[PDB]
């Protein structure tokens, strides 16, 4: 259960893609 935040520090892959 990862947060969903998609932003170019954060990594999609792996969290919320």
């Amino acid at each position: 259960a990862c947060k969903s935040t998609q932003d170019p520090m954060f990594t999609p892959k792996g969290c919320d893609n």
